[PDB]
């Protein structure tokens, strides 16, 4: 029993961080097979970085301009091109520990785990959701440009985010390993900010499936709604809408406690109406919208 | 900027993680050099555990009735002998990725990852911390016996936790990598239970520390308290003393925010009496007592 902010274990992809700098600049890149994907700023100095034509900036460059180090290991750039606003260095040696993996794009609502990493160096590791805005509220410093972000299914790694920047609410933003950003942010100084965000209610409601699975039982109620009017209270606190396959998705861990979807958000209904009076869920006096249908399953028993 | 319950990045514990079944009884180990470390439950039989002796069991085993697998890779057990609650078990491979590494024994109030792993293999990585009353507020399911908790530092892994077994309340309790147990507990069936748990103080401040660099202010006033006067609200609210040491280790942080620590002393005095009225802490609505003054140094910037 329990319930936590669970990563998935970063090992496989501790082996893939490398350092690259170029000129003074220095910062993260990943070193799948025999090429290394940084972010293309990079090449940048401060000055370009008001309008840059990435383009020009990397035809003046030279592959002997480019300084790859793993751990201690120096690694000979062969080949440089672009991608989206991710830069691909081929280089003299394939990773031996490259795993298995895939370039998947994510969507807001779904959870990954983040390395940060600073100099090539992985500092820490910790769980993540695309917040419907299509920032993170992530835990990053100067330096982890870079780091990634990744799922791990039987033992083939997902990557999804790559770090470039945070913006001014303190909120962070990428893109993904084909260098096209989440959201409608650019790799340059602009005013550039989040937008309005919302709530994840699927999460939200898995979230009390979890509690539910570790007992937490005050909130619940017999009431049932309609998925309409459920949604119609939804909007006014500023909630995602549920959807009919989120229903579906939600499935098995109503099976599991036998409360059904429709029964579960009467109570996230009456929580969001009456708050929580004075109680905490799992650990928190807010409501928790961080965990997927597929994070609970994964993390709680198939009992109770 | 940000702040996360961060993780160490996991995988120099996920190569040393193993498979130890004897008879029908399935757990994790720690491959370290050529020693297996699990609990020595392992030997038992269910009906062994309402008191079982140990050592007779031990002696009716031989190293055939030892099956070690580290992924598939058999490991043939050559010597077996059990220090306190752990069973030591000498295979003929030394673990080739075994780290740098040292056992320590953690204080109440410290905070470590733990590697959650079940039949050997890693399944998720999270932060806890030892709470007073010698329990972790952990994630684990049936097979977790046998993980892990640690601290790196300087690429030495400190190992300081081995988890065995699962409290009424849900807790978890564990022994240090030597055998023996964090708090009153013991390896059998009987009606233990977590005694009763108090916040720890030190923990607290620092994370207001930690939300006063990230931008949180608001919570903040202009008195100032004596660390006896504070100690005596404390008291009230089951909080832990605060010490002069205590005092001591926040000194950077008070340095770097400008406001010392008695200073915020006055903060958490009106926190705890007034609450938080409405209002967040770096998202939390509740005071968070698992960051340690040094996980706020480490993930929080040098700068605000
Ligand atoms: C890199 O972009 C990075 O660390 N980004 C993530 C981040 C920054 C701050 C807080 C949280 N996350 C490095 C690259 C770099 C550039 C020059 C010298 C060394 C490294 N960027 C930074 O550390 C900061 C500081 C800076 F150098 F002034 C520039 N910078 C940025 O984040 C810029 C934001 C806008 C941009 F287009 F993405 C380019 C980088
Ligand atoms: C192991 O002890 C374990 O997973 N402990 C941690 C745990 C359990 C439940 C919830 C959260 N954490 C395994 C060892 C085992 C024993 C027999 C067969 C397979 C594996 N223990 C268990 O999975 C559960 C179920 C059990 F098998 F009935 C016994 N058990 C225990 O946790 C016991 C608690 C008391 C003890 F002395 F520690 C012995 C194990
Ligand atoms: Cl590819
Ligand atoms: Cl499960
Ligand atoms: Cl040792
Ligand atoms: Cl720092």
């Amino acid at each position: 029993s329990g319930f936590r902010k669970m990563a998935f274990p970063s090992g496989k992809v501790e082996g893939c961080m490398v350092q690259v700098t170029c000129g003074t600049t220095t910062l993260n890149g990943l070193w799948l097979d025999d090429v290394v994907y940084c972010p293309r700023h990079v090449i940048c100095t401060s000055e370009d970085m008001l309008n840059p034509n990435y383009e020009d900036l990397l035809i003046r460059k030279s592959n002997h301009n480019f300084l790859v180090q793993a751990g201690n290991v120096q690694l000979r750039v062969i080949g440089h091109s672009m991608q989206n606003c991710v830069l691909k260095l081929k280089v003299d040696t394939a990773n031996p520990k490259t795993p298995k993996y895939k370039f998947v794009r994510i969507q807001p609502g779904q959870t990954f785990s983040v390395l940060a990493c600073y100099n090539g160096s992985p500092s820490g590791v910790y769980q993540c959701a695309m917040r419907p805005n299509f920032t993170i509220k992530g835990s990053f410093l100067n330096g982890s440009c870079g780091s990634v972000g990744f799922n791990i299914d039987y033992d083939c790694v997902s990557f999804c985010y790559m770090h470039h920047m945070e913006l001014p609410t303190g909120v962070h933003a990428g893109t993904d390993l084909e260098g096209n950003f989440y959201g409608p942010f650019v790799d340059r100084q602009t005013a550039q900010a989040a937008g309005t965000d919302t709530t994840i209610t699927v999460n939200v409601l898995a979230w009390l499936y979890a509690a539910v699975i570790n007992g937490d039982r005050w909130f619940l109620n017999r009431f049932t709604t309609t998925l309409n009017d459920f949604n119609l209270v939804a909007m006014k606190y500023n909630y995602e809408p549920l959807t009919q396959d989120h229903v579906d998705i939600l499935g098995p861990l109503s099976a599991q406690t036998g409360i059904a979807v429709l029964d579960m958000c009467a109570s996230l209904k009456e929580l969001l109406q009456n708050g929580m009076n004075g109680r905490t869920i799992l650990g928190s006096a807010l409501l928790e919208d961080e965990f997927t249908p597929f994070d609970v399953v994964r993390q709680c028993s198939g009992v109770t």
